[PDB]
């Protein structure tokens, strides 16, 4: 099924990139019976760049989850490549259309659907393990927009651990959402003022340091401010201000939570 004959052939490639997937660039790209605008990321051949394009075909079809469209098999400049052509996603990055009211309860939608994309992958068995807010784009800038996970570039088919490192992000995606700054732990205020006690015990629960008593994703969806994210109190927070006022560091939260899912994928730590 990764198809054998040029990628040129069903597309018309630009020179205009997404950004940097760890094994490969993402490109924009045209499909030329239809017109539609896709992503396509270049994998050099290689036992994790198969099992990339294998995890993500698997996971392709889920909620909330970026669809593969086709897989390639070519040679580039005398290289054998795999490039996945993926739905372009256009709206951009999570924190992005934030920092572009913001209640408590919109944050609850938001989680619940990347709730049920880690529902998804983990009742298939497949640990993300680099869930992140570079990560998280969302399908245009409209309104109606859906948010979805991507780059399978470190996913594994499983074990409670692997899982358990998914949860941690949801903690500390939350965490970001609910106040604009990352958990590196305490709710400070004045920010945590008018958050609910339910979102504030659900972080706990699952930025536990040890990962055995850290929530599982049916514990997770099934828990009232995620079950119930649609009578989570309107409450107004403070994410967009505090993105934008702290814009000039947000790449070093970004950095900094890159290295800390890096550490938890070591064979070995401390
Ligand atoms: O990135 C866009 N569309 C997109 C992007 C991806 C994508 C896949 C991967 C990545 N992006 C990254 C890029 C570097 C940051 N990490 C994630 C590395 N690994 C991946 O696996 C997939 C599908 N559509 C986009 C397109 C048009 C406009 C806009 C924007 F909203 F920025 F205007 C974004």
């Amino acid at each position: 099924e990764p198809k054998k004959y040029a990628v040129t052939d069903d597309y018309q490639l630009s020179k205009q990139v997404l950004g940097l997937g760890v094994n490969g660039k993402v490109l924009e790209c045209f499909h030329r019976r239809t017109g539609q605008k896709c992503a396509l990321k270049l994998l050099y051949d290689s036992p994790k760049a198969r099992q990339e394009v294998d995890h993500h075909w698997q996971a392709s079809g889920g909620p909330h989850i970026v669809c593969i469209l086709d897989v390639y098999e070519n040679m580039h400049h005398g290289k054998r490549c795999l490039l996945i052509i993926m739905e372009c996603m256009e709206g951009g990055e999570l924190f992005s259309r934030i920092q572009e009211a913001f209640t408590e309860r919109e944050a609850a939608e938001i989680m619940r659907d990347i709730g049920t994309a880690i529902q998804f992958l983990h009742s298939h068995n497949i640990a993300h393990r680099d869930v992140k807010p570079e990560n998280l784009l969302y399908t245009s800038k409209e309104k109606d927009a859906v948010l979805k996970l991507t780059d399978f570039g470190f996913a594994k088919e499983t074990e409670k651990y692997d899982k358990s490192c998914d949860m941690w992000s949801l903690g500390v995606i939350m965490y970001i959402l609910l106040c604009g700054f990352p958990p590196f732990y305490g709710f400070p205020n004045p920010e945590w003022s008018e958050v609910s006690e339910d979102a504030k015990q659900l972080i706990r629960l699952l930025l536990k340091t040890d990962p055995t008593e850290r929530l599982t994703i049916t514990q997770f969806m099934n828990h009232p401010w995620i079950n119930q994210s649609m009578v989570v109190p309107q409450t107004p927070l403070h994410t967009a201000r505090v993105l934008q006022e702290d814009k000039d560091h947000w790449d070093e939260v970004k950095e900094e939570m890159t290295s800390a899912l890096a550490t938890m994928r070591v064979d070995y730590d401390q």
